[PDB]
């Protein structure tokens, strides 16, 4: 079902997606332990993810949410890092793998590409701060609907949870959904973290 369409660096769609990647990098409280030490990425490839069934599933649910929330899907574009990115682009998101988490900060999602807290890092060097091995992240279209505000299935009468960072100073929000149909994996981004100079 799924085809991946390569986007050219000269395409405005490539450029807008890359800019969201780069401009949402932040410093983390672990000093780079989980995701590595970097201020920007080397973008190697951006692919548009096209799948008819997963898209129709996304839009059907989006309409339901919208009608339960004064015609407002509250749709966002958010990052998702996972060792299971290949399964996600072909089979879509699945809540049973308790919710499904998404980040406004690309560098937050980058912490989860090799597993929880970075796991043991890249397969070949076992380095969580590897500047060599290629990483992959999803930039996803996400339906939040009526989102339950959390100061840091979904709560009754809500479609999602918003984790508003209270303690952290420069952190952006993180979101949780409980229905896999409320997220569509729209862009597959292949990159390296870049060593600072
Ligand atoms: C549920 N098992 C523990 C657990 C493991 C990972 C995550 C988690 N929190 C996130 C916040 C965020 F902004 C983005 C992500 C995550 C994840 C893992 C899923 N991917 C994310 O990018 C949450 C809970
Ligand atoms: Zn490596």
């Amino acid at each position: 079902g799924t085809i991946l369409i390569d986007l050219s660096p000269d395409d405005k769609e490539f450029q807008s997606v890359e800019e969201e990647m780069q401009s949402t990098v932040r410093e983390h409280r672990d000093g780079g332990h989980a995701g590595g030490i970097f201020n920007r990425y080397n973008i190697l490839k951006i692919q548009k993810v096209c799948n008819k069934k997963l898209w129709e599933r996304y839009t059907h649910r989006r309409k339901e949410v919208s009608e339960e929330n004064h015609n407002h899907a509250n749709e966002r574009m958010l990052f998702h890092g996972s060792p299971f990115v290949n399964a996600i682009i072909h089979k879509g998101f699945d809540e049973r793998h308790a919710g499904i988490y998404f980040a406004e900060n690309s560098s937050k999602s980058n912490q989860y590409v090799y597993g929880i807290g970075g796991g043991t890092g890249c397969p070949v060097h076992k380095d969580r701060s590897c500047y060599i091995c290629h990483r992959q992240l999803l930039f996803c279209r996400v339906t939040l609907g009526k989102s339950f505000l959390q100061f840091s299935h979904s709560p009754p009468g809500h479609h999602s949870v918003t984790g508003r960072p209270s303690v952290n100073g420069l952190a952006l929000a993180e979101y949780v959904i409980y229905r896999g149909e409320q997220a569509y994996p729209e862009y597959l981004i292949t990159y390296q973290i870049m060593r600072p100079e």
